[PDB]
């Protein structure tokens, strides 16, 4: 049968984030991460990068990958994806991030406990991490099916991801808890791009 919907509190913590460096990226896409225990719930970003930045991953995540629809790596994450990069990629945990005037950043990275990342909803992030050479203003969600992007459970835990430094939640979730809707892979990198100016 097709979802009931229903409204469940959460109790809701932020990952302590351990082992701190700045960082600079000239390119990456952020992209949140949730998860839940008995006790409590965790919201947090990542910055998926293009290559591999093994070197800067816990040893306890660094073995663990999933392949995109192309065959490639995506480093710090579990099981194929339906994105195809033409590239490896790797996502960290980041606590914070400062944009420099480039449209490059200097990105705290962390170690956070957590187990290596499950789950499709960072699709728009590796795409749009595999081809721009700039760090967007925003965090994506958003499962995809070829350049349609498919909406994902958790908005409202993921907005928190984002608005805890300063940024939007873009792309589609199935309790509306993005601020900007976007349907499309284009209109994601339209989106990117816009979120540079002012």
């Amino acid at each position: 049968d097709l979802p009931i919907s229903l409204l469940q509190t959460l109790a809701y913590k932020q990952p302590l984030g351990r082992n701190s460096r700045i960082v600079h990226f000239t390119d990456g896409a952020l992209f949140p991460v949730v998860a839940f225990g008995d006790n409590h719930s965790t919201s947090e970003l990542y910055i998926a990068v293009r290559g591999d930045h093994r070197d800067l991953m816990s040893p306890d995540v660094r073995d663990s990958y999933a392949l995109t629809g192309d065959d490639h790596k995506v480093w710090g994450a579990t099981h194929k994806f339906n994105v195809k990069t033409r590239t490896d990629l790797t996502i960290l945990p980041v606590a914070d991030v400062f944009w420099r005037a480039d449209g490059s950043a200097d990105v705290d990275v962390v170690w956070n406990d957590m187990p290596a990342v499950a789950g499709q909803s960072s699709s728009i992030a590796l795409a749009l991490a595999s081809s721009l050479p700039f760090v967007p203003k925003a965090a994506y969600t958003g499962c995809l099916s070829g350049t349609n992007v498919q909406p994902v459970q958790f908005g409202n835990l993921k907005a928190r991801a984002a608005h805890k430094i300063g940024l939007p939640l873009v792309g589609m979730t199935q309790d509306g808890g993005e601020d900007t809707r976007i349907c499309t892979l284009d209109d994601a990198a339209d989106h990117a791009f816009d979120s540079m100016e002012s």
